């Protein structure tokens, strides 16, 4: 098998939010089999960022997802060739994220190219004002329709003045290659940022994931 226990990441992320441009680059590592990754990302253009960071974590691969024998696993069976995934974030109060993500194996390193783009986020909430502390961790849910796979999952970022902020993603995974279909199934998430600096030019990201059914 092309995966092994311990595999390497380098990506750049291209994208803007309510039409001011940016661009972040990172490197990282994991471990597939244990559904558990870390990376450093770098912002490389359009920083200070204006907006909260956290709106693009879950954008920095579900190869990195611990599943279980008894669970067909759509993404480490897409490589080496790799797959692409899009995805629609939809927040309660009309801020809208669309991303993607084309992933490619160069040797035990996994290659993202990233486009991010998120729109009307109201100048006074969450997101524009930096009022954003984590996201909550989840249970995402994937179910096949029409040949590929769908995963779509319940969010919620912890607010600074208490309460919550919901958000709603829908994703749609495609491997490059026709490979088994999954039953339905879940997968359970938890992603951290570990460290950062005052502008988060400099983060440290990590998360684990476990399927079940």
């Amino acid at each position: 098998s092309v995966i092994k226990p311990d595999m390497k990441i380098k990506l750049r992320m291209e994208g803007a939010v309510n039409g001011h441009p940016f661009a972040i680059e990172g490197v990282g590592l994991g471990k597939p089999f244990e559904g558990k990754q870390s990376m450093d990302l770098k912002v490389k253009e359009g920083g200070p960022l204006p907006f909260a960071y956290d709106i693009l974590t879950t954008v920095f691969n579900r190869v990195f997802a611990k599943y279980p024998e008894n669970i067909v696993d759509y993404f480490k069976q897409s490589f080496p060739e790799g797959y692409s995934w899009e995805r629609s974030m939809n927040y309660e109060d009309g801020g809208i994220c669309n991303a993607t993500n084309d992933i490619t194996l160069d040797g035990d390193c996994y290659i993202y190219e990233i486009r991010f783009d998120g729109v009307n986020f109201p100048a006074n909430g969450p997101v524009m004002q930096k009022r954003t502390v984590k996201w909550e961790p989840s249970t995402e849910k994937l179910y096949v329709r029409d040949g590929v796979l769908k995963g779509d999952v319940n969010m919620a970022l912890s607010l600074e003045g208490g309460g919550h902020y919901r958000c709603d993603f829908k994703t749609t995974y495609k491997a490059k290659k026709v490979v088994q279909l999954p039953d339905y199934h879940f997968v359970d998430h938890h992603i951290e940022i570990k460290s950062h600096d005052k502008d988060y030019s400099n983060v440290n990201l990590h998360e684990h994931a476990e399927a079940h059914s």
